[PDB]
């Protein structure tokens, strides 16, 4: 069923809250035993958001290999993502160790450091060229190289140095600075313009480790980003926008991490993003320039 027609049917009937609860009801449930070990309590931001044991990312150290992060492997789309929580004051070292060990090129951040007058994650990257960060626990140095600021989003070139070997890599930081907590982005066009900037960087390409995507919990906003990327990619491969069921893609993604898409509005936006983005995948290249203009970046 063409999702555009499923969309208008759900919209006119106002059954978004009902569709969403069906997804919640059928969603996978797997053990999270390592997350809930007492030694890992200060490594989790929320008590009710845990990585499954089968899909969790492991840190390469004998001490404690635990981080709140999950590998989402989409077999048909041939894309991988790591979804993680906003780093805590005591996990900033672990976060950059994961980025290093997994060979990621890109970090995608969908939240602000402060929202609704509370702290949603640590200031985990440097704000000035000449004030580099050193993570003593994981033996890494991080330096801001350059910054490109636009209306709603900012791209940063960072240099990550393994102090043990003196190897260095360029990491790209893609920061979306407009997405309300437990809410959907402003226009659909604006979100999509951000999505294509990440793609054009090569951060999502198979010659690199998986991209690291996060917000506060790493399930709501983060869920919306990788659901829309994967659905549009599946449209390109078989060329049948019709042969794409967004609900079934979501349930597949929820076998790897719990609670992806947190509200019935996030589910609705996801539909809007994919329907609007499909007006490109299917050969209207101009629409890209239109999104950029409509986004007023
Ligand atoms: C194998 C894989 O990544 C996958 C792709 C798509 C899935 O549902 C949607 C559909 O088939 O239209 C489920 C899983």
């Amino acid at each position: 069923m063409e999702m555009e027609k499923e969309f208008e049917q759900i919209d006119k009937s106002g059954s978004w809250a009902a569709i969403y609860q069906d997804i919640r009801h059928e969603a996978s449930d797997f053990p999270s035993r390592v997350a809930k070990l007492p030694k890992n309590k200060n490594r989790n931001r929320y008590r009710d958001v845990s990585p499954f044991d089968h899909s969790r990312i492991k840190l390469h150290q004998e001490d404690n290999d635990y981080i709140n992060a999950s590998l989402i492997k989409m077999e048909e789309a041939q894309r991988s993502y790591i979804l993680t929580q906003g780093p805590l004051p005591n996990t900033v070292g672990h976060f950059w160790e994961m980025v290093w060990e997994q060979k990621s090129r890109g970090v995608v951040m969908l939240n602000r450091v402060m929202e609704k007058g509370s702290l949603k994650c640590a200031q985990y990257w440097p704000q000035k060229e000449e004030k580099e960060m050193i993570f003593e626990d994981t033996n890494l140095k991080l330096t801001l190289i350059s910054e490109d600021i636009k209306s709603y989003y900012t791209v940063r070139q960072l240099e990550l140095e393994n102090l043990t070997t003196q190897e260095t890599r360029e990491i790209l930081h893609f920061h979306y600075t407009t997405w309300p907590d437990f809410g959907v982005p402003e226009s659909p066009a604006s979100f999509l313009n951000f999505l294509f900037k990440v793609r054009e960087s090569g951060s999502l390409s198979p010659e690199h480790g998986p991209v690291v995507v996060h917000c506060s919990a790493g399930i709501g906003r983060s869920g919306t980003f990788c659901l829309a990327d994967t659905c549009l990619l599946l449209m390109d491969k078989r060329k049948d926008p019709s042969s794409v069921d967004i609900k079934k893609v979501l349930l597949e993604m929820r076998k790897f991490r719990m609670g992806l898409i947190q509200t019935a509005d996030q589910l609705r936006f996801s539909y809007l993003a994919v329907i609007e983005g499909a007006k490109f995948i299917m050969g209207d290249s101009s629409v890209q320039d239109q999104w950029k203009e409509l986004s007023h970046e």
